[PDB]
């Protein structure tokens, strides 16, 4: 916990809920991870297929629309973009499925 | 050049341009990057000041508010975030100073 956030890897022993908060629907609260995820982390089983989208450093700072923001909560830089899946991949069906499983789906449990 | 643009790797020998477009102010564009940085990719002088802003591929997933659209050009990953600087750091003002140095810097290239 000693990590900046950005930096931080979650685990079973340090989860998504305490590496990155609750899953929720505000603004800046991140929306991703079904019950498994949150409590596991990278130790998620089909982790590698989800990591397959996560960017590079560069990538990051390639792809992104990079901004920033002075609020009294602090100095903050701002990120969006979006990442193309390969529908030619014959994985394809599979990883939309994967990533949907994950996005939201903290609406149906406490 | 075959890799997922998510996964590229700008150095001097496959630059930003090469890997992720020409700067621009279109939501699809990235936005972030002088001359220098743009030719030089990691290998820019002040490429680890930079990266430690760059997420995980666990706090990518973790932190940011993650979704799905299908557009005619294909089905997209979809991430916004933003990351808070810590004031507490001695490198803080030469951090907003890097930060400004680069974002939206092609507005003045010749």
């Amino acid at each position: 916990s000693k990590k900046p956030r950005q930096k931080r890897t979650a685990t079973k022993a340090y989860n998504v809920t305490q590496a990155f908060g609750r899953r929720g629907p505000e603004q800046t609260q991140g929306n991703f991870g079904d019950q498994e995820l949150i409590r596991q982390g990278t130790d998620y089983k089909h982790w590698p297929q989800i990591a397959q989208f996560a960017p590079s450093a560069s990538a990051f700072f390639g792809m992104s629309r990079i901004g920033m923001e002075v609020t009294p909560s602090g100095t903050w830089l701002t990120y969006t973009g979006a990442i193309k899946l390969d529908d030619k991949d014959p994985n394809f069906k599979d990883q939309v499925i994967l990533l949907n499983k994950h996005i939201d789906a903290y609406k149906t449990f406490p």
